[PDB]
This record gives structure tokens, sequence and C-alpha cells, in this order.
């Protein structure tokens, strides 16, 4: 709830550019062309958000940026 909102003001704000090229299911780079260090860059004040351990190796290993925001959920 406040999680997917939070991150979605985080990577909307962000790898959105003009909200909408946020996307779970893109890869964050060839989907809404966006850069990797934007994109794990996002993810990680993303981290700071939510207080949790999301390292580089994080958003680009997991699944997708989507997958960091279920990241959060399994940690609330």
């Amino acid at each position: 709830a406040d999680t997917l909102e939070r991150v979605t003001k985080i990577i909307v704000d962000r790898l959105g550019v003009d909200e909408a090229d946020v996307k779970l299911e893109a890869s964050f780079k060839e989907d809404l062309g966006a850069d990797s260090l934007d994109v794990v860059e996002l993810v990680m004040e993303l981290e700071d958000e939510f207080d949790m351990e999301i390292s580089d190796e994080d958003a680009e290993k997991i699944a997708t940026v989507g997958d960091a925001v279920n990241y959060i959920q399994n940690q609330q």
C-alpha cells in the first residue's frame, strides 16, 4: 500500500521521466530506456525509504525493479 505508492513516487519521479516509463516487467534499460545507474540508483534511495538492505547487486540481479517493490513487502 504505502510501499508501492512510495516506490512508485521514487521510480516514476526518477526513471518514470514523464510518469509512465516506470514498468516492473521492463528491464529498466531497454523497455523505458533507462540508465543502469539511475535504475539501481533509484532502488537504493528506495532501500532508504523503507529501510532495506538492497545493494547494487539487488536492483541489478533482482528479477525486475518491481521485484524490488515486492522485496519491500517481504520485509513488512
